[PDB]
């Protein structure tokens, strides 16, 4: 035989622990750790699981060559998401002399996000902010005209596939259950959309985009060389790494400063001073904001947008005396290290303080503080979503005040799924300011 990996207890379900996971991923992955030490496992459906935590574990992770975890293949419920389309047989948009007007363009679709709020009302976050980042992330990756053509049903569709990333995709993608029908429904709809679209553009074309290079090229024939579903499963995948993701950290930084008015203030003060030099979001949201960039940083520290991360071994590895075989599955948790009692002291208390000058706990633990992961993989849109957010809520934290609709315990995340999504209700209260 082999010798065995410590196994974290429980995961007696049909599919072993991956019940678990899905009712509870950072309970179970907490677990592991607890009982089994930097390196742990536990079993998903018919593959197991070498989650990893703590420094040296995670930088053996992080560090580790393409060649030997390979992301490849570690998350088979993208699949059907993107589609078997090909387009070219990110990069660009997120080049640094682009960020300038990506900022003026994230300010612009939040104002016209809250155009029609009045002086009072309520929104539920997510609702809010899922569908903000769509017109952000489509008017920055696609472009504004493509975003100017598309409305809340673009949003509502997209989050639908989102939801069809059920663990049970490590058992297969295609299972026969309900929330994988609504993915491929909601990609359906998805490519109606943009073929419709792409039909408005023939028939009154521009006086142009993305969309309308894709639409001119053409084959031998002089047929279009693109269909709408190579086209839009294009445009699925470019929008898809950061939408969720802004849209999670976008929500719960306004629920941690509601949470700390204290913090809140800090932060109000700071952007009216730092405005009142008269510059627009377009130069601020590219520079220092010191309060809100700690607010942010400790709010992704305790709400990681990815609580897992997966790798595919390609080989045999050795990790603190214990072995990596190839073909098994090796994670890292940034929800897990991310609180790690001895690299964050009071990892469950808000303290964006953590992050001042003399302090600088993100940069002190570069093997433990991952909401962008580490290494050679490490979000390559960090600096896009970091000027993101400073750009939402230089405009959202002017203009209105927000307050809690319910219960501060009551904003939580709904872990059923892989892509992690606000739950709701997540009501807020707004009123403008002055
Ligand atoms: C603040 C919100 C965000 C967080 C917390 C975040 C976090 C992460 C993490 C943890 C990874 C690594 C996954 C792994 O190691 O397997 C990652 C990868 C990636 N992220 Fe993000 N991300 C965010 C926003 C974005 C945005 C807005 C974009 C696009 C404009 C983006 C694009 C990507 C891409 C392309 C990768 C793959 C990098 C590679 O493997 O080469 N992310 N992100
Ligand atoms: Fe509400």
């Amino acid at each position: 035989s082999a010798v065995a990996l410590p196994r974290v207890s429980g995961g007696h379900d049909e599919h072993g622990h991956l019940e678990e996971f899905r009712t509870d991923p950072i309970g179970l992955m907490q677990r592991v750790r607890d009982e089994c030490g930097d390196v742990g496992t536990f079993q998903l459906a018919g593959k197991q699981v070498v989650l990893l935590s703590g420094s040296h574990a995670n930088e053996f992770f992080f560090r580790a060559g393409d060649d030997d975890l390979d992301q490849a293949k570690a998350y088979p419920f993208m699949t059907p998401i993107f589609g078997e389309g090909v387009v070219f047989d990110h990069n660009a948009a997120l080049r640094g002399e682009q960020m300038k007007g990506h900022a003026a363009t994230i300010e612009d679709q939040v104002r016209r996000m809250i155009a029609d709020w009045g002086e009072a009302g309520e929104i539920d976050l997510l609702d809010f902010f899922a569908e903000l980042t769509i017109y952000t992330s489509s008017a920055c990756l696609i472009g504004k005209k493509f975003r100017d053509q598309l409305d809340g049903r673009f949003a509502k569709l997209y989050h639908e596939l989102e939801r069809g990333t059920d663990p049970l995709a490590y058992v297969d993608p295609y299972l026969p259950i309900e929330s994988f029908r609504r993915r491929d429904e909601a990609r359906n709809g998805l490519v109606a959309l943009v073929a419709d679209i792409m039909n408005g553009r023939i028939a009154n074309p521009p006086t142009r985009d993305m969309l309308d290079v894709l639409i001119a090229v053409k084959a031998e024939t002089g047929t279009p060389r693109f269909s709408a579903d190579e086209i839009t499963g294009m445009f699925i995948s470019m929008m898809f790494a950061g939408h969720h993701t802004s849209s999670g950290t976008a929500s719960w930084t306004l629920i941690e400063l509601m949470r700390h008015r204290d913090a809140y203030a800090a932060v109000i003060d700071e952007l009216d001073e730092l405005y009142g030099d008269g510059r627009s979001v377009s130069f601020h949201a590219l520079r220092q904001i010191p309060q809100l960039e700690n607010v942010l940083k400790e709010t992704l520290r305790l709400h990681p947008p990815l609580i897992i991360l997966m790798r595919v071994a390609k080989g045999e590895f050795e990790v603190q005396g214990h072995r990596i075989h190839e073909g098994d599955l090796v994670a890292a948790s940034p929800a897990i290290s991310n609180r790690i009692p001895e690299d964050f002291p009071d990892p469950h208390d808000f303290v964006p303080a953590r992050y001042e000058q003399p302090r600088q706990e993100d940069l002190l633990n570069r093997w433990t503080w991952i909401p962008f992961g580490a290494g050679r993989h490490r979000c390559v849109g960090a600096a896009f979503a970091i000027m993101q957010i400073k750009a939402i809520f230089s405009v959202l934290l002017r203009e209105y005040e927000f307050e809690m609709a319910q219960p501060p315990e009551s904003y939580r995340n709904d872990h059923s799924k892989m892509v992690v999504q606000l739950a709701q209700p997540a009501c807020v209260r707004y009123r403008r300011r002055t």
